[PDB]
């Protein structure tokens, strides 16, 4: 008698077609009907509480007095909770932001009871290769998904079940949901629509069935509560004598599906995109879907990831406190824009809208948070080593990186608080001369800078101990050349009145041939706008950089599409107006503005062939023939002590229907290229597989994106850029932009605010590199890109640490450096990075000559069985340090 | 020996200057030291939690594990909470939401323990005229305020710091002024010589207003973090000065103590507190008319709650037995965290504004949701089975207090078909190749109904039914136009689209599109080349002229005031060639689109930002409006109705322009001495003599509604939908302020607020309607109330039902009464209805539910009055009546 597990559930989607209210108004409903079923059925076994525990805390917000009722439902096990906050897509958001999700989970968890071990992904638009050591690494052994595997090549499965291998070798329990998780939704209570339901449910599962224990999603998205499912199932075992049908959880079904398993079993590794379908619905150019949530959602994880929880992680030792409440009420806020429907911009106007709320108020904590931690910093160090009447300030170096920028910080150089008339002070500071200022170091030796420009405006400080105090104040901004300062360090200056000194050396600019040039590349800014770069330290020469592209788009917010006809419109052929804007012995930038006349939007039959649900692929709307003018303005930056190029373009988008990208051809046609990834550097092939039919291959990135051979290499990285890819010549494309103007899916749903009209500003950069083991250092200084330096003012005085400390001590090497912050109760300092290469390296931590404690895991608990310390670092492993 | 009451607080405004977060973060600093305070100092009395208990609220879900700590010390008496929900500011949220910031502040402080019984106003600009009436029917007897009264010593001026407030229904309160503000013990010195120079002044401060031997020190400011030494502050005090006794209390004893020794010269105040008897210039009414969208959306909001949501789902639980309170209390808490005054008054930065919206759109999201549940309830309990096969059945709900006439469209769909029949596209076009029958209207009787075809649709649609899955279709819509004639109040009439020939409206034509005029049994309007608009009142035989006209000013001030520049003479559209055209014409029906175009300073000049920058006195700045002119459109549409004497008005623009007011201006033709403006639960009769001490060149007042301008024989109301910015001129031409728009937040310092601008797509929505008698003004104060109460349409099928397809949910007194508020009370499921009397005199007001009485007279939360009213008794002048059906 083969068992038929039968698991109530609700697959949440948090905000998507409706605003965010009704849809959380009908998660009321349907979290009252599950506690009226459970408190009045008592053949009831459980429902699954879709893996995500903020469903609990969205109930109660509106509920509260249900507290009681919703916690003894889950401490009975009739309501299965976790182990996730939420149902996040996993490319669309940082390493770390995939783990504060289980972190999260886990401790919002225990205010309830044990949740589900089970690692619930089940409409993930495509998997990330690192899900079963995460899953490991947060006592998860097992996994369930529905997409990225087709059931019966590579990436299929004769099982509905399947073992599933990460890059690091580490194996869990793959659980698909061969027939999606709506095989057993509406289990009808009547004869003759039972039989004809379980005939071909029951047909549907044994043919991806591996053992006798079967599963049968009861649910769908949103679906409500089945609330004769214990009538449906007594029929469904007096209809089929065969079939034992049992309402479970996914607790007992993994136990039973386990136990019984083959040795057969199949394994799928790494990645799971869908890359052996026809490539028509990966749901890749999601990653493309209003790219000004991708943008806010890469400032905002690393302002809490790189900034904010590095530097009070700092200021513990002079407080003894760290702000876990607001760290977590941050990641809470961030992690309620993390849902797939919420952070692939694939959702209605209204929900976008406040996601834009959530970013805001998440940065904003962020930014309270590092500024307290800074100015506990900077009050303990013992600045009287600078002369009086200085102004001293600190640089943090907040990454685990060698940092190279050319920086400027702005110093108040003299106050006058109002308490006469406050516009007195702002002319009096405005007519009085500013004299000649100097940087100098603790020993007072001078350091080379700038005077960039000073400012008289209005300030304020926000004691903690008294009122409110507005003054006048004049503030410098000085430009400092900061060459490799060491990871998680800081350094203190001052400024002092006397000649400056300037910086010394050849220009990095020659403006009369629109050349820039130092030890590393000599960069050529050709007619059209492109960029001819030579490799000094190779020999190697790339051409026709930064050449931008713009096409049509009939697509939605999910999936891009040209129109049949459309060519596309490049800048090869236009006349850029070229400005040398900066131009020092360390730093040289230049402006390049270029005009397109692109069309307007899609023609008058696009709005049509939305209305009437037409799928995109038969969609006959070509570009209009009306033009308007498109400004591309791009800054390019060179600083003498590193080989990055960065760029910075600007854009006003008044177009509609079209997507912008930006293109880098390497000249090498290699078989693969690598990508940056979730906690990896995957290798992704540049042909894609027999059954693919789209002409396009859209491809997730984080970071950065690499295409090398053995002898040069081309590392293209961005700031929330996350859709590229690599065409057949080589091209790296990365779009900047993409504007449609519907939903799509199951409907139409008119979403004129993903045209993304508006100002936009794109931030990325290039570096060349030569042999294969060059690569990694390109991808620290990639991470490290998208960290800011931090730097802060504070008066003369005493203090217990030093003007110049080194934090931590990290071992050099292909070594991603991600999380550095404090846990929950012991306060001990937690460090996390991760493997690089697919070698083992040596990877040993010192905080001030100390070792670290022990090893542990994402949880922040002690792994078992123990890794020493000094324990080289195996490929692609997540590492994280303790130190008490 | 006199006695020094020393309260600890901190006036916290939840969102200002800077980012909510980064004040709520502040905000977790402030409760952390105070419970630091509470649980350790033994002789730390009690810290008085800013009157709010959304401080409560705030604090727990950054905290959540200090709930219990929270818990003992609001039951140990140290965490004085309550009892309002927010602070808020009066004038410009609608009544309900004041009586609604006091039944939650009410609840959620018995939560916890108990409210402090005092009402609190610290720095609310203005105070409502309703203020003793509202605070006693919330068992509230003192109320403690900051601005609208000036101290003297030794009409709107009080020899004492304590005195009597009396409403306009002679209801009166305690009154406790700071007269030296809620700051004058602000950070009390611990140390000796400090505290001699501290005392003797702040003493002789509190002493000059002092009429009893008890004193108040408010020890706390603006965001201001607790003393943590005030502890040794005050025994220092004690020490230093024999005659005097310092005690660290809390304003419970406070209003004990000075309240058993009042004297029995104590003044009186009556009315508003509007800073009337003031220079004028810091009145900071000019907050009524920054960042207009936001009251826009404040009465979108209030309106779908109070008058459509609420309405409908307390008729809904007589099918289904069940109320949403816990979803209206959801709703109403989103919606009141948009009524802090710092928030609704559009006086902060723009990071601030930008959250609001996000606020009103979830709220105004959970309102739809649940008039869409009630109305469904209610449709599919209507006996729809009386209409013929094959109709299309409709019900139309009059949620209002008021008899209703509109000329009504409602969207039947005649087709569908759903997805699982064939391809979604070739459903779409096989729709919109269907030819179209023509349809009748009919009532249950069967009699075709007057009605005409407005327009077809063919369109995708899904339903989310509460059993399945969606339901996605490709529909056909009809979208029907119905004349509606006195509906009664809290009522539904079903109607049905069957085929069959039309039934077309008769009569004459309203418009006469030839010379641009329009005309019914009330007025006569005429559309001349100006584009002003000159109406005859044909009851009364009055004229109208220079109606409707636009004005156009400078404004280099701030989201607080408004000050014209020096130079600016104004630009109005009255010697402008406007182009007129009539676009709907019909028996019931016309309206006219007036087109002006205006030529506008494109901003101030660059002397504005530097003036802005340096924080000059706004009266000394000498900006002048730039001379770079640009285009600056005006397209408003004239409707008007048969069955009405409403004329309505749509204007809207495309904001490009900085650094401007934009007004529309009513000359009214009568020169009185007092107008009258809708306020909170009264119909506020304001003076247009100004004061002595007044040196303002303009008197911009507060309107709800409506406002008006009368005399013994004739009379003009003006009604709007969030235009809550007036002024009533000396030729008695009545100007609504539609939009302002300003660079800086101003205040303390420069807060540089472009989005302040308002630049963008805005749609003003308001109206006249003319009188004659002075007692035929409040029939248009009820018409006027009644306009920004849409009807509820909605359709379904046909199918039995216990409810009928016609019936009067509630049958009300008529008379000069207006109706806020029909729901039910949170447990007991009761009925709750609430109307006040818009005159000073005892009218009748008796109120039936289905011939039922009222079962007893309550106050505002919904509690028995003590001592007990008839509830046939006369009501009272200017009475807030509240009901309860068991």
């Amino acid at each position: 008698k083969k068992k038929v597990y039968i698991v109530s559930h609700s697959h949440w989607d948090r905000e998507w077609y409706l605003p965010y209210e009704e849809h959380h108004m009908r998660l009321i409903e349907l979290v009252d009907n599950v506690l009226d079923l459970i408190e009045n059925d008592p053949e009831f076994n459980s429902f699954h509480l879709d893996g995500q525990t903020i469903i609990l805390d969205d109930y109660l917000q509106v509920r509260p007095e249900k507290k009681e009722a919703v916690k003894k439902a889950v401490q009975a096990g009739k309501l299965k909770i976790g182990p996730f906050y939420i149902l996040q897509d996993d490319f669309l958001i940082s390493s770390e932001s995939n783990v504060r999700n289980m972190l999260i989970g886990h401790l919002e968890s225990q205010k309830w009871g044990a949740p589900v071990q089970l690692g619930y992904f089940p409409d993930t638009f495509g998997n990330m290769g690192q899900t079963p050591q995460m899953m490991q690494l947060a006592n998860l052994p097992a996994a369930a998904f529905g997409r990225g595997v087709k059931p019966i090549s590579d990436y299929s499965s004769q099982y509905s079940e399947m073992w599933w291998e990460g890059p690091d070798q580490t194996k869990i329990f793959g659980l698909l949901f061969a027939n999606w998780y709506s095989n057993g939704n509406e289990i009808p209570s009547e004869k003759e629509a039972a039989i004809a339901f379980w005939k071909q449910k029951l047909a549907d599962v044994e043919r991806y069935a591996s053992t006798n224990h079967l599963l049968m999603m009861n649910g769908v998205d949103h679906q409500p509560v089945q609330r004769d499912i214990t009538k449906a199932i007594a029929l469904a075992n007096e209809l089929f004598p065969e079939y034992e049908f049992i309402h479970s959880n996914f607790d007992d079904y993994l136990k039973a599906v386990q136990e019984e398993l083959p040795e057969d079993l199949g394994t799928v590794t790494g990645e799971l995109t869908s890359q052996e379908t026809d490539g028509w619905y990966t749901l890749a150019n999601t990653s493309s879907a209003r790219v000004y949530l991708k943008q806010w959602n890469t400032k905002v994880q690393r302002q809490l990831e790189n900034i904010a929880e590095p530097l009070a992680a700092m200021a513990y030792e002079v407080t003894g406190d760290y702000p876990h409440d607001q760290f977590d009420y941050a990641w809470k806020t961030l992690l309620q824009n993390h849902p797939h429907d919420s952070i692939c911009g694939c959702s209605v106007d209204e929900v976008h809208r406040g996601m834009m709320t959530r970013f805001e108020n998440a940065n904003d904590v962020g930014h309270f948070l590092a500024d307290e931690a800074t100015r506990q910093l900077t009050e303990a160090i013992d600045t009287s080593v600078f002369p009086e009447k200085a102004h001293p300030f600190v640089l943090f170096n907040t990454s685990g990186y060698q940092k190279t920028e050319v920086v400027t910080v702005e110093v108040e150089i003299e106050r006058l608080p109002f308490y006469g008339k406050p516009e007195d002070l702002y002319h009096e500071l405005k007519q009085k001369a500013t004299p000649d200022y100097q940087v100098i170091d603790p020993t007072g030796k001078a350091v080379a800078s700038r005077i960039v420009k000073e400012d008289v405006r209005f300030g304020y400080d926000l004691p903690k101990d008294a009122f409110r105090q507005p003054y006048m104040a004049k503030y410098l901004t000085v430009e400092l050349s900061v060459k490799e300062m060491a990871p998680f360090s800081w350094d203190s200056f001052a400024l002092i009145q006397g000649e400056t000194k300037a910086f010394e050396g050849s220009l990095l600019a020659q403006p009369a041939t629109n050349e820039m040039e130092n030890e590393f590349i000599q960069v050529k800014i050709e007619n059209n706008g492109s960029l001819t770069i030579a490799d000094k330290k190779t020999g190697e020469t790339f051409s026709k950089l930064l050449t931008f592209e713009d096409t049509g788009d009939i697509g939605n917010e999910y999936i891009f599409f040209k129109p049949t006809e459309d060519q596309g419109i490049t800048t090869e052929n236009v006349t850029a107006e070229i400005t040398n804007k900066e131009n020092s012995p360390v730093k040289a930038s230049y402006q390049i503005k270029q005009t397109v006349m692109l069309p307007v939007a899609a023609d008058e039959r696009l709005e049509e062939e939305q209305k009437a649900v037409r799928e995109f692929r038969e969609r006959l709307a070509q570009r209009s023939t009306t033009l308007r003018p498109f400004e591309i303005t791009t800054m390019v930056t060179m600083i003498k002590e590193s080989n990055q190029l960065f760029f910075e373009t600007t854009i006003n988008n008044q177009i509609k229907d079209h997507r912008l990208r930006v293109l880098f051809p390497t000249g090498m046609v290699t078989e693969t290229h690598e990508a940056d990834s979730i906690y990896e550097v995957v290798t992704r092939p540049n042909q894609v597989s027999d059954t693919w039919e789209n002409p396009t291959n859209p491809q997730h990135q984080q970071a950065f994106v690499n295409v090398h051979d053995q002898n040069k290499g081309v590392t293209i990285f961005n700031e929330g850029l996350n859709e590229y890819e690599v065409l057949a010549d080589g091209t790296i494309a990365v779009t900047l932009i993409r504007c449609v103007g519907e939903l799509g899916d199951w409907g139409y749903f008119a979403t004129p605010e993903a045209q993304c009209q508006g100002e936009y500003t794109f931030k990325y950069g290039l570096s060349l590199h030569g042999k294969p083991e060059e690569r990694f250092a390109t991808y620290q200084q990639a991470y490290s890109a998208q960290i800011p330096f931090t730097a802060a003012t504070t008066a003369r005085h005493e203090g217990k640490l030093a003007p110049n400390h080194v934090y931590l001590t990290h071992a050099e090497g292909p070594i991603g450096w991600t999380a550095v912050k404090r846990q929950e109760q012991t306060n001990h300092l937690v460090v996390r990075g991760f493997n690089l290469t697919a070698q083992n390296i040596p990877c040993e931590l010192h905080k001030e000559t100390q070792p670290a404690t022990c090893l542990t895991n994402v949880l922040e608990e002690p792994l078992t069985p123990a890794i020493e310390v000094d324990a080289p670092l195996r490929p692609f492993e997540i590492r994280t340090w303790r130190f008490e």
